[PDB]
């Protein structure tokens, strides 16, 4: 039993809610919140810009030190950093950005990172400003993640379409 509330159950391990992931994180304070990161951990917009803003830019400061030490992530890769005031940990995961020409096949590799964590609050990888089809992202999530994932979908219209079209 966990403190996630109001989710629709899609499968044994995947749950979905129309919610602002920032507000969800502030309420639940989950062990792991997933960020929709890029390889440079530049949290300018989308989910990443919103999460960083909620940390008063502390996420960006920590991320800049991480990159200065380790260099960029791989597309499909991840790193674990602090969750600041939002969660114990933030798992920064890089899905492919279609608006950069990146291979959508890397989306499965990106979701595999979730399997290293028993429970996660997460957005749909490569959705929004990363330019992939969110219906596809949900399918890859369900077919790849085996741990317990609570998906927050900001757009109510998109949430309804994802539910109604789910196989
Ligand atoms: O949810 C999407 C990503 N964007 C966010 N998700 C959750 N919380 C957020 N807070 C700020 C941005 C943001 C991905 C699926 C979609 F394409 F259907 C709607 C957008
Ligand atoms: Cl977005």
């Amino acid at each position: 039993v966990n403190s996630f509330s109001g989710y629709l159950k899609l499968t044994d391990n995947v749950y979905i809610k129309n919610a602002d992931i920032v507000e969800e994180a502030k309420k639940v304070k989950p062990t792991v919140v997933v960020n929709a990161a890029n390889v440079y951990l530049k949290h300018g917009g989308g989910v990443a810009g919103a999460l960083n803003k909620a940390t008063n830019n502390a996420m960006q400061v920590e991320s800049d030190d991480y990159i200065a030490t380790n260099g960029p992530l791989k597309v499909g890769g991840s790193c674990v950093l602090s969750g600041h005031n939002l969660a114990k940990h933030c798992l920064h995961v890089v899905g492919p950005n279609v608006n950069k020409g990146e291979d959508i096949q890397l989306l499965k590799s990106a979701y595999e990172n979730f399997n290293q964590h028993e429970v996660l609050l997460a957005p749909l990888l490569s959705a929004g400003i990363f330019g992939a089809d969110p219906i596809h992202s949900l399918r890859v999530c369900v077919d790849t993640v085996r741990t317990n994932v609570y998906l927050a979908v900001f757009d109510k219209n998109l949430y309804d379409k994802l539910v109604s079209s789910f196989l």
